[PDB]
């Protein structure tokens, strides 16, 4: 069932968070039914709130959102979105990418990201079917159902703590001290999608959670003593310590095609320590993406940017956000 001012429905996928349609207003529209879980109330609300008071080229918008006129009858909720062509996930399955393709997604991809984190928010799951594309090479980042204000002073986790997003993209610091609060876990998931851009193989592939770590550290080699005492936890620290010591994969010997200005902003990007991680302002300036660099062209948010409230107080929350749709 879709309904949806918008006719002529055509299958584009599906996942966890519902189906996507392509319908003419040419628009995408998917069809999300959250109100039964608390945990997707909560996400479909951060995706809500968020890409409505983000304007950015690119970042995808929410263009209208559908459902029904009182909380009773509300079981459903659809949201209309600009139509792309398809999604970096999907153009790497079947296209190499050139090195001046690479740097241009790259630079949009850092560009949405200086707007996002200058809202002091965390995206949360960077990866390349969240990065839509069309065939003018525009890119638009989506899906904020795991964003967050940024809270680094409540970053602090213990060893080995569960984590929601993508574990491919996941920054080490989530398996040794961080419940991914700070910028810096966007940062490394940036790192990851240009990796995998540059041979079309995700870089870190973990098959389980403590396997992301082994290959993280199976490229980077052992950290070192002074990365190991930013780490704060006691089973973290022995953990690392118990290791052989294991030297650095050299980036051009995974990558001995690319652009050496590229593999200097992944080294960058793919720091072991986020304390020493480059900024998304930083990364931007760096000298391979010195061609499209230009801050005046690189805007930010006008101002700043759940976890204890009941599924039923979440629906209502989302069926406020959703009033502004309604006709009249
Ligand atoms: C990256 S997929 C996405 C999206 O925005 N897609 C999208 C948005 C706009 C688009 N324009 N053009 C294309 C497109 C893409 C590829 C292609 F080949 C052609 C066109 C396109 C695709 C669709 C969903 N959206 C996130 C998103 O909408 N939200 C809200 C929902 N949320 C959620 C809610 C419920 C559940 C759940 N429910 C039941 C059982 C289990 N789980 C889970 C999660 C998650 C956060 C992200």
């Amino acid at each position: 069932v879709f309904d949806v001012r918008y006719t002529n429905l055509s299958y584009i996928g599906e996942g966890a968070y519902g189906m996507v349609c392509s319908a003419y207003d040419r628009v995408a529209i998917k069809k999300i039914s959250p109100f039964e879980h608390q945990t997707y109330c909560q996400r479909t609300l951060r995706e809500i709130k968020i890409l409505l008071r983000f304007r950015h080229e690119n970042i995808i918008g929410i263009n209208d959102i559908i459902r029904a006129p009182t909380i009773e009858q509300m079981k459903d909720v659809y949201i209309v979105q600009d139509l792309m062509e398809t999604d970096l996930y999907k153009l790497l399955k079947t296209q190499h990418l050139s090195n001046d393709h690479i740097c241009y997604f790259l630079y949009q991809i850092l560009r949405g990201l200086k707007y996002i984190h200058s809202a002091n928010v965390l995206h949360r799951d960077l990866k390349p079917s969240n990065l839509l594309l069309n065939t003018t090479c525009d890119l638009k980042i989506c899906d904020f159902g795991l964003a967050r204000v940024a809270d680094p002073d409540h970053d602090h986790t213990g060893f080995l703590t569960e984590y929601v997003a993508t574990r491919w993209y996941r920054a080490p610091e989530i398996m040794l001290n961080s419940k991914g609060y700070t910028k810096s876990i966007d940062i490394w998931s940036v790192g990851c999608i240009l990796a995998e851009m540059l041979s079309n193989r995700p870089i870190f592939p973990g098959k389980h959670y403590l396997d992301q770590l082994n290959h993280i550290l199976g490229i980077l080699g052992s950290p070192s003593q002074e990365d190991l005492n930013c780490i704060i936890n006691l089973k973290a620290r022995n953990y690392l310590l118990s290791l052989p010591h294991k030297n650095k994969v050299p980036w051009n010997r995974l990558f001995p095609n690319a652009d050496s200005k590229a593999l200097d902003l992944l080294d960058k990007m793919l720091t072991f320590n986020p304390h020493k991680r480059i900024e998304v302002e930083q990364a931007l300036a760096h000298p391979y993406l010195e061609q499209y660099y230009d801050p005046s062209d690189e805007p930010i948010a006008e101002a700043p940017f759940l976890d204890d409230l009941p599924k039923e107080k979440l629906k209502e929350l989302i069926f406020e956000e959703t009033a502004r749709f309604q006709p009249g």
